[PDB]
Parts: structure tokens; sequence; C-alpha cells
């Protein structure tokens, strides 16, 4: 149809399903979509970007390099913006982590060139046992 609000009827469905964390018991809710909308405007970023598959991608670009020295305020954003972004990119995740990895994989070439100082340690890989 047309473009309005952040998450439409369909998106709202999957959104409520997605969880803030993989090992948590607090699913996603409108409270998180609005909580970020009010926090975005504070960072000179209009909340209108949250309802755009493009904006969500840009917002993450500024938080990506900020994650290094970002507080709970930053992490929270990257969390919501993540699950939301995936939704707008025709992606269906289960938690905030799954939605995060999907992005890190698309910008894996950029990440490598954005952590020279943080490129002197091991990086163990996580496997999936259950479903
Ligand atoms: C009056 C407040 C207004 C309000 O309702 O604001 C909506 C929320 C903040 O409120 P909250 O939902 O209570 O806070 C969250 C819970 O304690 C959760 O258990 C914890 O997870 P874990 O990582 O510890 O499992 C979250 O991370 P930490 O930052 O604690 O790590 C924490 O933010 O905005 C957000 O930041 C959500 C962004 C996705
Ligand atoms: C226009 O906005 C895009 C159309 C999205 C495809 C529709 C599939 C979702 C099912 C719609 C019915 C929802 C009834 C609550």
């Amino acid at each position: 149809g047309a473009r309005a609000s952040v998450l439409s009827g369909g998106e709202l469905d999957k959104w409520e399903k997605i969880r803030l964390r993989p090992g948590g018991k607090k699913q996603y809710k409108l409270k998180h979509i609005v909580w970020a909308s009010r926090e975005l405007e504070r960072f000179a970023v209009n909340p209108g970007l949250l309802e755009t598959s493009e904006g969500c991608r840009q917002i993450l670009g500024q938080l990506q390099p900020s994650l290094q020295t970002g507080s709970e305020e930053l992490r929270s954003l990257y969390n919501t913006i993540a699950v939301l972004y995936c939704v707008h990119q025709r992606i269906d995740v289960k938690d905030t982590k799954e939605a995060l990895d999907k992005i890190e994989e698309e910008q894996n070439k950029s990440k490598k060139k954005a952590q020279q100082a943080a490129a002197d340690t091991g990086n163990n890989s996580q496997v999936s046992q259950n479903y």
C-alpha cells in the first residue's frame, strides 16, 4: 500500500514477536519504537528515518563507530534500530542479535576498516545447537 507510521500492521506483528535479546523474556513493543523516536530527535536525527529502510541504515552508520565508546543510551538505539531496520529490509528475525549479525555481515568489509586498534585480539565463533 502506502507509506505511513513506523511499523505497519504486518511489521507490527513480527515486531512484537522479536525479542530484545536471544536469551531474554521481554519481547518487543511499541514502547521501544517510540523510546527511540524521542531519543533520535535528540541526536539531530528526525524520527521520520525510523520509518525508512534507508534511514535506519544510515542511523546505524553513526552508531556503529559509536558503539566502541557508547553507553547504554547508544546500545539501546543500535538494538531497536537493528530489529526495525531488518523489518523494513524484508527481513524476519527472532531477536535483536540475529538482526544485528545480518547487518554486520553486510558491512563486514567496513567494520574491518573501522577498528584498527581493536584488531589485535582473538574472535571466537558462536555455533547454533538448538532452534
Ligand atoms: C521510564 C523509561 C521509559 C521506557 O519505557 O523506555 C523503554 C526502554 C528503557 O526502559 P526499559 O525497557 O525498562 O529498559 C530495558 C530493560 O531493562 C531490559 O531488560 C534491558 O536488557 P538487558 O540487555 O540487560 O537484557 C535493556 O538494556 P540495558 O540498557 O539495561 O542493557 C533496557 O534498556 O528504552 C530502551 O532503551 C529500549 C531499547 C531497545
Ligand atoms: C503496502 O503498504 C504494502 C503491501 C504489503 C503486503 C500485504 C501483506 C500483509 C497482509 C495484509 C493484511 C493485514 C490485515 C491486518
